[PDB]
């Protein structure tokens, strides 16, 4: 968390710049619960390597256009962690239909498949880089008018640790000749976000 | 079924070139039961619209060339019903990765995704076509050294009926604004038998 802002509505327009040279962004959202089409999304988180990150606090009133801007866009990669969880309340709240996108987790269940430990950040942050997470915050109030010391520091790690990981996964899995795999999934996970949006549920079974 | 005939081991080299002339085939197979890990494939159905269709009969020490050429061929759409059971059956087989399918039970699930008489073929005939299937011979035995007159008419119309089943779900998806997203869901058949060739289950769940 060595530099991060928190924005109101909207990610600004410098950070839409760095993301736009970058290439690459990784994010994360706080929200008051877990169904993405009933909780309510307090904020998005946005990192660009080398440059920093910015908490934005969602408004009702207000489409976070540059941030809608981000997710769209074919030629920026966005790296989430569970990206089905962040883009369901994405999709939910500002219909944001995401292209290129990136999730540690789908990788995790390809090279993990049984093992739940493996398949969660704090899982994957010990494993590959010997980092311990604090977990504490993500049950406190996001909706509160200020954040505190402790939601910053937190928000911002969460968005700040995805980038090593997803080189790391990506070395893993090309070494077993399942990067082509994980890269079909991340493919698929905007259609599939699209299905729970529909409660269309699973469609390649029987 | 106007015109079909039976080939050993692979399609013939006559189909290849009128599934590459046409851009577009049916398919369906045959087995000795449900599990396509486990069961025997025995036959390959390919029908070429304008055509006819050729029941292919597999050989256990024969790869069947120009079978998976088609199957592989990008430009060349190939539609089944029920495309995850048949392309699991040819994976495990034959090593084979299908591009470019399209299956008519994903298209009725993004449709009609609480009825389970819909999401079947002949539910889509005889809604679609007015055209009530035999399935009966489904149960036979597919290994026996000659096909009966029965099995090959069977066979022969369950790869037929789907160009207009296929035809007409286009319409409905497209009707209701569904058609981009079973486009990409079809997308995605090929890289879902692969996770269920390597028991990944399901990979965009917590
Ligand atoms: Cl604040
Ligand atoms: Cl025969």
């Amino acid at each position: 968390a060595s530099t991060v802002v928190v924005r109101d509505g909207d990610l600004s327009s410098s950070f839409l710049a760095a993301a736009r040279q970058c290439g690459r962004v990784t994010i994360d959202t706080e929200t008051t619960g877990l169904s993405p089409k009933i909780d309510g999304l307090c904020t998005v988180q946005l990192h660009v390597p080398g440059v920093g990150t910015e908490i934005v606090r969602v408004d009702p009133t207000l489409q976070p256009t540059r941030l809608l801007q981000v997710l769209a866009a074919e030629e920026i990669v966005k790296g989430f962690h569970h990206a089905v969880f962040d883009l369901g309340f994405l999709r939910h709240t500002f219909q944001s239909k995401a292209r290129s996108v990136v999730c540690s987790k789908v990788a995790a269940k390809i090279l993990w498949p049984h093992d739940k430990d493996r398949q969660s950040l704090a899982g994957l942050a010990h494993l590959l880089l010997g980092v311990v997470l604090d977990k504490t915050p993500r049950l406190s109030d996001w909706s509160q008018p200020e954040l505190t010391k402790t939601q910053v520091h937190y928000a911002a790690v969460d968005v700040e640790i995805l980038p090593p990981i997803l080189d790391e996964l990506d070395r893993l899995l090309s070494e077993r000749q399942l990067r082509e795999l994980a890269v079909a999934c991340w493919h698929h996970i905007p259609a599939h976000v699209e299905l729970l949006e529909h409660n269309l549920g699973d469609v390649f079974t029987y």
